[PDB]
């Protein structure tokens, strides 16, 4: 089993790092991929890289896997289905950070988990994915991705399309939202009624969807990742 | 088995009358209770009662219950756990609209359903409620009444607080959002993103959540319920 995280732009480097130290912090028992598409430089990958390297133990692994670009690269995180080497993996978008040890989420019992997103709540996002790896399916969704339109014209609407009884499979596939606690719902909930954001218990991986992401440009939540990438710097740098 | 609404001001008179006349378009096939509670003036009622007179039928009955107020009135709607002269209760909140006939919602084999709410998307709303009537689990919800705190001071944040697992339970017990589409998911992203709203399909039951109510105070929203009134009042007075 294992992490999987996605870069598929030079730009998200910060965000795979602030992912990265999180999960270190977090002290996760099991390794961490991540995935790079062709259009991530190599340099950026030798920065990301070294960065990662003091995190390295006999403990913790975290390697890197070259992976092609998925065009509509809209399409490149299909690609956590294909790692049939592993029997389980948690994918975690590079715009998440982890608050809380997840390492629950490898106990269920299912082949595709996700938390429902807000708009509307009878959907799910894609930023959180668990999945048990088949290269069949695999097959299936790219030959499926030329037919199918996504009612977001991302990955997330064309995910809904597939897996669109979502809603009605059981409690091990329906993550609780404290496992993709979007920003969208507090930068909007937050100055009238805070309390809908509260109850968010427990709270274990922030996701800060939309834009512009927290290191392209200071709300609370912002300051919160601020805080991770500035410590993991830190730490990288200097523990 | 029956649907019932609740009216617990005579403000609320003309939602209740949109969501009868709403009823009887879709051809709903079980009775209507209205449970008024005592702050409703007997005028009013008389009111609501001459308004519905010419929707009864020897196929359909429109029946009108007396209830106490339960204090927190913002309590009342515990009522319908207490209808056990029925099996089963379709409770729709006074601001809401039936679009489409949503009998099939009798056909779910559980004591409990609801559909979720937008913040967050893992708590159900309170303004559409699948139930089969229990006194002692009325017994129980009046005590706990003054125990267990709610999110948002309301019946919805209360209901969570003493169903909290609802988000695990089974598909019966969780409808789908078409079953309860919040008008404020519209408001909020019918500007940027109306694609999010047009995959709320189909869509059975419109609810106008927050304030001011339509009949308080021109969004397409309430361009619709007003269509809905206002052909309820021509028909009435004139069909
Ligand atoms: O320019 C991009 C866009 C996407 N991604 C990867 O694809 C994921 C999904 O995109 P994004 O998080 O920006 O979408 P959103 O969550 O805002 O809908 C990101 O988290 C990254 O892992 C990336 O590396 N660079
Ligand atoms: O002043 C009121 C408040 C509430 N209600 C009844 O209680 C339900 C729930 O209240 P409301 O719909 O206003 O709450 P919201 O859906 O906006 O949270 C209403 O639909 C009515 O059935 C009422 O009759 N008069
Ligand atoms: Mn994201
Ligand atoms: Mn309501």
């Amino acid at each position: 089993a294992a992490y999987a995280t996605l870069i598929t732009s030079d730009a998200y480097v910060m965000g795979v790092e602030a992912l990265v130290y999180s999960l270190f912090k977090a002290r996760v028992a099991f390794p961490l991929v991540v995935l790079h598409s062709s259009q991530v430089t190599q340099p950026t990958v030798a920065k990301l890289t070294r960065f990662c390297a003091p995190f390295q133990s006999s403990t913790w692994r975290i390697s890197f896997r070259s992976v092609p670009d998925i065009g509509i690269s809209g399409y490149t995180k299909l690609h956590i289905f294909a790692m049939d080497d592993f029997e389980q993996i948690v994918y975690i978008d590079a715009d998440a950070i982890v608050l809380q040890n997840v390492d629950e989420l490898f106990d269920r019992s299912t082949s595709f988990a996700a938390a429902p997103d807000v708009f509307p709540p009878d959907r799910f996002n894609a930023g959180v994915l668990v999945i048990r790896p088949n290269k069949q399916l695999f097959a299936d969704l790219l030959a499926k991705a030329k037919e199918l339109k996504s009612y977001d014209g991302g990955d997330t609407g064309f995910l809904n399309a597939f897996f669109p009884k979502w809603f009605e499979s059981d409690a091990a596939s329906r993550l609780p939202f404290g496992y993709n606690a979007q920003r969208t719902m507090y930068w909007l909930v937050n100055g009238k009624n805070p309390g809908y954001w509260n109850a968010v218990q427990p709270l274990k991986i922030l996701h800060y969807s939309s834009n512009p992401k927290p290191w392209e440009d200071k709300g609370d939540l912002e300051i919160l990742w601020w805080q991770m990438y500035t410590e993991s710097r830190c730490m990288s740098f200097l523990g």
